């Protein structure tokens, strides 16, 4: 299959890879061609080679990478730095972690997971990205290490996350992980 | 932007919907534009009419909506029929369930849960469908009802499902949930 | 130079000549290529080969030749079926005649035209169709023959009828000729 | 509706802007669509990019816009300016005016309008261009004030000028107009 | 590189095949990629959907199978059935064989041969299309086994024929072979 | 007919123009159009416009003329110019001559050919470049002149060499002559 784009001058070679990459995929999901069946061509247009409605049209911006800005959020926040986590959040961010436990407030999550453990580090096994259309959603789920409240170390404890994003902001976060199925009882 | 895609004929009305779809979806991943400025054009070859490497092509049958397929192996769990439940899974599935318990056979998987809840029930709340160059990756989420081994009912423990699929059949199936989060403990 | 156009499949062969001409004559107003060297190629699609903001698009009908239109009613009008003309009219129609007299009603023309000669009848040299962004606009020009008041007989007596079109019915008249200046005067 | 069409480089932004306008335009004269709805896309080669008979081709140099070459024949006969007037002309230009009035002479034409008032100054209320095979034909129309030849001024009498061009120039205008409909009789 | 080509419908499955072959051959004197990377797609065209001058178009009838039908005049020839061979040629026709041999006559070339072999037939290796733009030329080539005069059979006698056609007719024959070089000598 | 071939960026003018009469000459294998019927548009694509299997192509730079590569070594040849004409074969290059003569060290060839004539020179009539499926093939032809043995001067005695080319180098070298056809015998 061969899959052809129209658009506007002014992306950058990383935004058409990705696009280009995305574009290919889609296509997989329905037209089991290995990759290397499907070509993607993209054509770039100057403003005035192109009209809708009689109308030259200014390109979108486009949208950052939405599974390198989740990353960014993670590392920001294993790094401690509300302040810089904030940053890539829309004003009505909500987080939902285990147990239900929804919040908005970043201080709010470190206060509640304060006695859960003493400290979480993450690795990642996987980014898979969700092209929807209310824009892109972002999994990615790996293993964590760290150490209970007594300091006993722990380590390989699964763990996912869901973001959705808005104009490129992290505006709803999901959490499921086995922190509560390993967690020492006896 | 202007989606061009060019294929070989046969495919059914609903699987150029999925895809034109999935292509609409993909383009906004990288240039947000509102879903109204994306056009997808299907043009559809007669084997005659293409030609790769000086021969005509094979039109690779389409595969199922994956989703779909997901929710029907999760109904069948459900209804404990695991005869048919088999029939959408590889010949290699894999099962990974919180603890990391890494299970090949459906049997295994009826007698591990058997002790930690009398059953479960699922509603969802979301199918989420990452397109990758490996095929599609299905995501699925919402809350589960049920009763704890003392017969204790619980409902609203949050759930989220991942599938990895090839050739149209089930490969990969990891679990993340709350229900050692929810479960009452002394 | 070389136009294609994609569309939706289901116009007529007659409607399909129309658009080439006009495509072909388009192309002419800037380039000054003899019409030999200008191509014109459709490509068709399936409503299920189609789509805008993850939608199928709706064929719409072709509008009627807007000449024709035009030509119908004035003949309507000419046998003076008032009643068949109304069904050419945008109930919005409005006539402008020489003076300026500004119409909405056919019968208030029928009265202020009976003083001014007892009947005319066009001779047509030339219709035009101008494209414009609010939709055709036709211009037909030609010769009155017809009596004076008195009975005294007229031949060749320019005239020029302008039409703007609203959906395939007729919106707007604007009528200027040489009556008043080849009137006797005593 | 997309329209593609393809050109050789070298047409001006202005001259591409007038040729996307005229085919977004032509697609309405049939496709009862919305300008708002139809594409046109513009895809410029270089001369090593293009062939027709294994060898190359020229462009043709674009045509100058029609309407305004008009208003400026129009804007400079106001003037009285006939030396640049005539730089407008065919060889061959031929004029009528009301009562069929033939003429070639622009000079032919201010003599035979002394007698018919002092002056008049156009107000333009409409500009359309028909696109034909033939190449432009512009239709001009609106009111005209001015002075009776007693000096009582006039002001709002209505008036339509249809010029056919060749190869760029001036080569058949015709007249209309309510003077002699709104002139003061005894 | 992706190849398309756009054309009238009529031509029949076989001729697609010979055409899309060609067209990725061509593509391989200059662009140094294999086969397997050349794409080649065919947008055929109903004659209401093409328009060149503003006028429909007839599609030329296609040429047969250069090669194939040099293959059918030396099957013929081999068959000795002259009058059915006769019927490739053109009126003027030209042979051209070892010693500078030049014929018009297929009887002649009869008796020349008789005398240099008792017979030979073809085996053949290969056969080359060279697409020139004053007609198509088959070379083909490959081994003759037959006897000399006094009967000692032969075989693995290199051969090489020419032919340029003119309207789907053969033209000019032109042969070089090897089988003075392997006659036995006193 | 419409050819639109889709490339990477970095052919020569040249080049360009070798390709576009190449596809024009292999529509003319099958659709008997005149040349100026046949259009060629080029786009040009950067690296970061095209992929196939989700990772762009690097551009392979243009095969050279492979007309003039045979010719050059063949001059290059008789010139006697061992040493410069080996910079044009590949390693596992392969000559052919009559009788069959089957060698892959040029010096070989000077070996066999002394004893057959003192010398030749090649006059060419014509060559012929064949576009296949495994590359450029060229066949070019004439008449010798030289010296048999004994110093006995010859001309206008034909000869043909088929040269098959990989990666712009020459692969195989077929010959065949009348030289043994010509050559006086006791």
């Amino acid at each position: 299959p061969i899959v052809e784009i129209h658009l506007l001058e002014g992306y950058s070679d990383a935004e058409k890879e990705r696009l280009g990459r995305s574009l290919t995929a889609a296509v997989q999901t329905v037209v089991p061609a290995p990759p290397e069946a499907i070509t993607v061509m993209m054509h770039e247009m100057q403003a005035a080679d192109y009209m809708r409605g009689a109308t030259r049209r200014t390109p979108a911006p486009a949208l950052p990478d939405a599974a390198a800005t989740v990353r960014d959020f993670l590392d920001t926040m294993e790094a401690r730095d509300l302040d810089k986590a904030r940053t890539f959040l829309t004003d009505d961010f909500v987080m939902t972690f285990p147990t239900g436990r929804r919040m908005t407030d970043l201080s709010d999550l470190v206060e509640w997971s304060a006695t859960r453990y003493r400290f979480v580090t993450k690795t990642y096994d996987r980014f898979d990205t969700a092209a929807t259309l209310d824009g892109p959603v972002v999994y990615c789920f790996g293993t964590l290490r760290g150490e209970w409240p007594d300091g006993t170390p722990f380590d390989n404890v699964r763990f996912i996350d869901r973001f959705a994003l808005r104009d490129g902001k992290l505006a709803v976060q999901d959490v499921w992980n086995d922190l509560e199925a390993m967690r020492p009882r006896g």
